[PDB]
Order: structure tokens, then sequence, then C-alpha cells
């Protein structure tokens, strides 16, 4: 990295305002023949909590947020693209307005940082940009590919999932992606299923004794009593019975199979645990679900909790570890001893990338 | 002037997920020193939930200055309970709410606080039974009549109904009281999840629920219809809760001769879009109405006739899931009468506290 790098590149901002907290990463690169982006690099990142949408909006308050993201940055005079994800999109429209309104005109009221767009981002986008993200750092996006690389993102309120398909018109053109980058020609299929991201699905299980550690109070008085494939079976029922996610995803996959999955979000988090045992940043659904059943579901909560301190979502291990089988065999119909990807939690590899190469193509 | 020079008075601070409720009020009580005469002399609702602002002094002080203040009366010993959206957070993070609000109370002299804590929903399940009796003056002689009562809460539902003591369900479930001489048994329930606000967050992207139209967050568009979007609704109650196995088979050993409800329900049924006589309601009517005056409606067409209604966006989802949570899951009858409490009586659980706790 040279000292002072947007005095010698190009420079953007790209703002996640996602539903657990706003992750604000500046990003240096330099263009091909195209004007294409290339050797993106993130010079500046800054993450604060709680997200955008759980603050009241008016002008103090946005006025604060809005400063402990942006003021420390190393660098001001740039564009600014501000997406919010599924946090944003649990309001309506008319609620947004009023974040927005006092977005603008808090951007408005200065002179340095250039707002091209502050805007609630579908699903569908934000799949389209998890994708572009993970396969830029993979290197996969100069040339054609010989395999088919998937990506899973695990938010706070909407889970992601993206692979390559060829253009189906029987398929709503919404879940439907093409692009052209680096003369390649890419079709996806995205989708997001907002309610089913950690936080959101959480908060129909937090009475199930066999999704907590054993001992664990419950909300209600009872006490855990965990089962990892009971609470898994409990978890299923809203991924299936409520939102059809084997309905919708399992046919698809059949026909476009992924060589490669990689997944970011929560799951990293989780899987980065000392309970856990994972090599190569690499997991299988098997072995998570039974890792969380021995080492949460069937221990004793208060042990657990005094042994490992700074887990902030202990709790819910047993419950999460049960989640992501739920979803990623039970709902997209993934092998469970097929390798999932995880990438490490100290990458800050969010979806904002995506956003870099895709304002230019 | 001041009630509370010549009467007991105590404040009940209802922390919900969606505000807080403070009432002051005043009271005589019996040779038991059971309450009685209770009346409401002060009231004051504030926005948002206790649970949804950030724990730390200078927040937790704007927002208790903003509740207790004004208030005509102080003095008085003060009970702050929090219902299900404090439920939402584990006891690790409940904690630094209660510090930082057991500071701020020892750090004045107007407010004497008792106690400040997070209630189970069984608990407030059985403050709802007892503040909707004790207002339809039904506690203080053995009924004819059961009466159930339902709180429809922006996280958690409660249903609560008389029910002899019972070996085979959950002492948890079960409450056993004496009051005014009588001896009175009642089944409890809550369903955390099953809010209004939570529940809502399942079905954001089905077009079922929403007017024709209407822009779903992932693009999509509205088509509504309320028996469809009850049906999606049907299997978060019952694929994933069990409410009908829990709920129905008592039920139907335990009739309910009259229903009431409290919350949310209360507001969509008072709402200009629905039209109710008597402050009561069925649900066959309740679903008719959704359907026919939200659902197939055109959304822009229908947001611009009525601009003064915050929800008016959900009422196709919220009249589908009210008729979902009380037929399909509690197995009431779409035909039965359901009395709501006019909402601006502000009737919640807290004069279940005043009575509980001299029992
Ligand atoms: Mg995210
Ligand atoms: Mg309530």
């Amino acid at each position: 990295m040279d000292t002072n790098p947007c005095e010698k590149h190009s420079c953007i901002a790209v703002i996640d305002a996602g539903s657990t907290g706003s992750r604000l990463h500046i990003y240096s690169y330099d263009t091909d023949d195209t004007n294409t982006p290339i050797h993106i690099e993130e010079i500046w990142n800054k993450k604060i909590k709680p997200g955008f949408a759980s603050i009241q909006p008016n002008s103090v308050t946005i006025d604060a947020y809005l400063t402990m993201l942006l003021a420390d940055a190393p660098i001001h005079n740039i564009p600014v693209y501000f997406y919010a994800t599924a946090g944003m999109r649990l309001l309506p429209q008319s609620q947004q307005k009023k974040y927005y309104d006092e977005l603008d005109y808090w951007f408005r009221q200065q002179s340095q940082w250039q707002l091209v767009e502050a805007k609630t981002i579908t699903g569908n986008d934000e799949a389209l940009f998890d994708w572009l993200a993970v396969n830029y750092k993979l290197d996969t996006l100069k040339s054609v590919q010989n395999k088919s690389v998937g990506v899973m993102d695990m938010g706070g309120a909407s889970v992601q999932i993206v692979f390559p398909m060829p253009k189906n018109a029987e398929i709503s053109k919404h879940n439907q992606v093409e692009l052209n980058i680096y003369g390649q020609n890419i079709n996806l299929y995205v989708h997001s299923f907002l309610g089913l991201g950690q936080t959101e699905m959480s908060h129909q299980f937090l009475n199930s004794p066999s999704c907590f550690a054993n001992d664990y109070p419950l909300p209600d008085g009872e006490s855990g009593q965990g089962n990892a494939p009971s609470c898994k079976e409990e978890v299923t029922s809203l991924m299936n019975s409520v939102h059809k996610v084997n309905q919708q995803i399992q046919p698809l996959l059949a026909l476009n199979p992924v060589n490669e999955w990689y997944s970011i979000g929560g799951i990293s988090n989780l899987a980065s645990s000392q309970l856990f045992h994972f090599e190569n940043s690499e997991l299988t659904n098997q072995s998570l679900l039974q890792q969380g059943d021995n080492q949460i579901c069937h221990q004793q909560w208060d042990i657990l909790n005094g042994q490992y301190p700074d887990d902030e979502y202990l709790y819910q291990y047993c419950l999460l570890s049960s989640y992501y089988y739920a979803l990623m065999v039970d709902g997209y119909g993934i092998n469970p001893n097929q390798t999932i990807h995880y990438i490490p939690p100290e990458q800050n590899l969010d979806w904002t990338i995506g956003v870099v190469l895709h304002r230019a193509l």
C-alpha cells in the first residue's frame, strides 16, 4: 500500500448498513481498459453498532450515528454509497423515508463526502454483491471457470444464497442476474430469505428447551435440555413449512450443482469458537451439528458460561448449530458431508467489494 | 387534588416491547389488606420500548426522565416490570439495563423503586386476567361464566382462562389464587415470537399478506388474499409453535363463555378501516373485512385514501394473523364474539400487579 493511497489511486467509500451494525469501507483501486476496477484494496474500515434501522431517526440521532461512523476516516473527499440491507427491509418505505431524508440532509450539510446513493437494497442485490465480493477475493472473475462457486451470506435478519445458473424464463426475473465483467458473461440465481437471519429466526425458539444448553434459564421459566437433532427439526419447520426454502432452492441446485460453497456472516464467527474443531476454514454440516450437540446442547449452562467468558453469543450456540444445519441441509438440500468454506471473521469480508465492481459495469 | 395523602398509591410501569406505560393507582384495602377502589390517577405512555434503547447512563436517564418527570405525584413506590421485549435478550444483556436503571433510581429522591425486573409471560398472563376481570367487576363473587383473556403484544401473546388444578400440566402454566374470599385456578400461557412485530418479520415477502401491488421488500408485488395469508400464518402458529396442540385440548375441556382481548387487536378493530359495534368482533368478520377492505384493494389507491394510519400496510396481514391465532391456534369458533377493550382505556395488565402482591 502507498502512503496516502487516494492521492495515487481512485477511491470510493461503501457503507454496509446491516441489521446488527454499519461497516464503512474505503477502497482504493485502479481501472483497466474498460474503466473497470482492478487491484481493489481496503485502506480503511470502521464498524459500529447497533444497526442503522434500530436508531430513532431524527436530526440529532442521525448526526451522532453518522459522525461516529465517518468522522475519523483518513480521507473524506470521495464518493459514498450507503446501502442498507435486511434491518431496513423490516420497515415499510414510509418509515424508512425518515431515515433517508435525515441522512440526505446530513450529507448535504457538509462539503467533503460525495454521497452517490443512500438506499435500502433488495436481498437479491445483496446476494449479487455477495457473490461478486467473494469471487473477486477468490480471483475467479478474470476468466471462465471450470467449476461452479456458490455463496451463502448468513446475516442477522436475512440470509442469501447465490450460484451460477443459466437464464431460465420460468423463474422470476428478480431472482436472476446477467453480468458482463472482465469480458466474461456470468448468469446467477439470487435469493434472499427475510426473517431467516439469526436474530429474527432465534426469536421463534427462545422457549424451546431442545435449543439451549442443559439448565439454561429460558425466558418463560423452563430449563434448557439441549438436543441438536430435535432443535434442528423445529428450525426446519420454520425453513420449510413456513418459508418453503426447500421447494424453492433444491430443484434449482439439483440442476445447477455447486462445486465449491463459500459462506460469510455469523457462521464464520460460530465455527471459529474454541468449542469447535475445524481445519482449513471449512466445516461440514454433519460435523457442526454433532459438535454443537455434544459440546453445547448436552452440557451444563453455568459451566459453559464460566468456561467461555469471551463468547458473547455462547447462549445460542446449540440453537445456531442446529439452525445452520436446518438452513443448509434441510432447506437448500446441501449434503451434510459437503465441505462449506467459511471466510475467517478477521477478514471483514462483506459484500461491499461487490458495489465497487458493479457500479462500473 | 392529591389522592395519595388519603389513600395508598403505587406506580406500576409496563415496559412492553413497543413502549413503556406508567400508571399511578390510588386504592384502599379490605380487611385482608387486598386493594379495593383502585383508581388510575395518572398515566403516561412513551415509545419506543425499553429493550430497544442502548443501555447507558445518558440514554437511560433521558428515557426515565421522559417517562416519569412530569407525573403530578411522586414520593411513591414504583414497580418496573418489563415483558416480551426484554425476554428477547439474554440475562447477561438485560443486566446492563437494570444496573443502569437501578443507578438512576438511587441517584434521585422522588420515586421509591421497589422492584425492576423482567417478568415471565406466565406472570404477564396472570396479571392480564386479574386486570381485565378487576375492570369487569367479576372478582367480587363466584361467576356463573368462565371469562378468558387474550393479550396481543408486539413480541408475545398471552392466553389465560379458568382451569381446575391438573397434575398433568406444567406447574408453570397453572396459577392458584385466593382473592376476595374466592379460590380461582387459571391456566396461563405465553407465546414468545408470536406478538405482531415478531410474527410479521416472517411474512414480509408473502404476496397474499399485502394489498395488491404493495411493494414487498424483495421486489415482488402484493396480491392480497386473507384466507391464503391466514394459512401461511397458521404454519408458524401450529407447525412451528404447536399452539393448537397445546391449547385446544385444554379449551375443549374448559370452555370459556366470554372472551376479552387487549393489545394491538383493539387498535386494529377501532381503526378507520374496520367497522365493529359494541367493542366486539368475530373472527369471521375480522377476516372478511381484512380481505375485502385491504387485501383485495390496490395499495397506492388505499394508501392515499387513508394517510393517517401507520399500520395500514399491515392490515391484510394482521386480520389474517389474529384469525390464524384465535381460530387455527386456540380453536375459537370463527362466529364466537371476542370483546376487545377500547384502546382509549389504556387497559394493560398493571392493575394485576396492584392486586397480586397482597395475595
Ligand atoms: Mg450483512
Ligand atoms: Mg404488553
